Parts: structure tokens; sequence; C-alpha cells
């Protein structure tokens, strides 16, 4: 589990979105595994606005924060699941590292702030859904 809280928006994995996220939907994108919903309180997470390729991610399955080198966001093949069929998920970044399905929602961070959240995994490769391009989260 896990979310990003910035201004009056909440960012979660689209496959883990609640009924309340859907009732207060701002924007969702199946191909990115992203959903944004509105909040009453004002969040204060800082979004990175960079091209960093090193960061630190939180892994709930190990109660540890790990440093990783990740690829630039792109279209990558993600195996079928109970949430989506076999598809190409866009804006995805991979890193050599540990992850389990329940690790989705953990934040990836660089020196400049929040980069994105855990979204895919397997084969010892963790996939992060990027958020640095969503400039409207700050405005
Ligand atoms: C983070 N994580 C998810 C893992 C899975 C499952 C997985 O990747 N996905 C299932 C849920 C939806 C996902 C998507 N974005 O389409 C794909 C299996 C093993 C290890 C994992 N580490
Ligand atoms: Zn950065």
């Amino acid at each position: 589990s896990g979310a990003i809280y910035v201004g009056n928006y909440r960012v979660v994995n689209r496959h883990l979105a609640t009924h309340n996220d859907w009732a207060n939907l701002v924007w969702e994108d199946s191909s990115r595994d992203l959903l944004v919903s509105s909040t009453t309180a004002q969040g204060c997470d800082t979004i990175a606005r960079c091209d960093c390729q090193t960061g630190v991610y939180y892994c709930s399955s190990r109660r540890k924060h790990y440093p990783v080198s990740f690829s630039k966001p792109s279209l990558i093949f993600v195996e079928a699941s109970e949430y989506y069929p076999a598809r190409y998920q866009s804006h995805l970044m991979l890193a050599v590292g540990h992850s389990e399905p329940g690790d989705c929602g953990g934040i990836l961070r660089c020196q400049h702030g929040v980069v994105g959240i855990v979204s895919t995994g397997g084969n010892g490769l963790v996939g992060f859904a990027d958020v640095r391009d969503l400039l409207w989260l700050d405005e």
C-alpha cells in the first residue's frame, strides 16, 4: 500500500484505488496504473522535477529503504494479472531490487523529492510509475 499527498490531491496505484478515490476522481490512467483523487486536507509532499536516475525506495515487505539506479520512464511489457490483461504500461522505470505485490504504493525519492511509486515487480526487477511529468500536481 501507499500514496503521495500533494496540495489537494492524493496519488495512488489505479489497481488499489478505493471507492472514495473514484467518488472524488480528478484523473486516472490505466496504461500508467495511476489515479488521482481530491482531498479536504492540504498535503505537503514535494514532487521532483528532474531527470535523476538514482534514488531510494521504501520496501514494506522488508521494512527497509533501498538505493537503486533506475531507467528513464518508458513503455514496458507487464504480464497479465487480476487487474489488467497483458499490456505495455507507459511511464515505467525499472531497478534491480526486491519487491512483492504488497510493496505497490511505496515511494521512490531522489535528492529533489518524490519521483514516483512502486507499481510492478518480478524476476528481481522493481517497476516504478513516474510522476515528475505531472506538473499540474503543484499548480
Ligand atoms: C511491486 N510488485 C508487484 C509484483 C508482482 C505483481 C505485479 O507486478 N503486478 C500485479 C498488480 C498490477 C501491476 C501493474 N502495474 O500492472 C503488475 C509480482 C511479483 C512481485 C511484485 N512486486
Ligand atoms: Zn531528482
